């Protein structure tokens, strides 16, 4: 293929950004995601990230599909439907912990999907058991 | 200024999912490469109904490849509608749950929940 053209449509930073999920752990209704920066861009514009979680919620004892978007906050103890991260800047070759506050504890033995989209475009999907 | 989008209709033929979006906000929407599009559905993979949740990438091509989406306007202005078309990797298994998530470049989003 032809080399990609860098112009008004495509920024090098899109090609240079890469995140992976090292681990996901659940405590109560709190998801702690260890996010790793495997690219060469600094990540700091967290308000510009998108975070989606799909899971099965325990709503009054009923296992109920839930898919929601989560909004960023600098607050270290977020409300439900909010997430935060324990660093002001996630540099290449480092990890940070992204904390997502779910509206309900997950129903046990169900699968969940976490989607994290950087402000630059590139993203990561994690699917698994909690 | 506020950004707001709503789903007017959802329609399906084969693996082609058409979402008619209305701009009910004050902002003009045009930075489609900066949108995020996520679909959860049940794919028919060799007659097997299979959970699928994937992210879809933007293209200007009016006939996108699987895992791509496009929209049939250069700009979605307040008060107007346009069709966001998503090309799924498999035809949906009949009469199954789906969730469509469209995130604008500004942040605000819309989620459609139904069946295919
Ligand atoms: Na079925």
């Amino acid at each position: 293929n032809q080399a990609q053209e860098l112009n008004h449509e495509l920024e090098l930073e899109q090609l240079e950004t890469k995140i992976t999920v090292s681990s996901v752990s659940l405590t109560g209704s709190t998801l702690n995601v260890v996010l790793e920066n495997n690219g060469s861009t600094n990540l700091y514009d967290f308000q510009g990230f998108s975070v989606i979680v799909q899971y099965y919620a325990n709503i009054s004892n009923i296992s109920t599909f839930n898919l929601s978007l989560y909004n960023y906050t600098k607050n270290s103890n977020p409300s439900p439907y909010y997430w935060t991260i324990n660093t002001p800047l996630l540099a290449p070759g480092s990890q940070a912990t992204l904390t997502i506050i779910l509206p309900y504890p997950p129903y046990p033995n169900t699968q969940a999907t976490v989607v994290i989209v950087t402000n630059y475009g590139p993203s990561v999907i994690w699917r698994g058991s909690l």
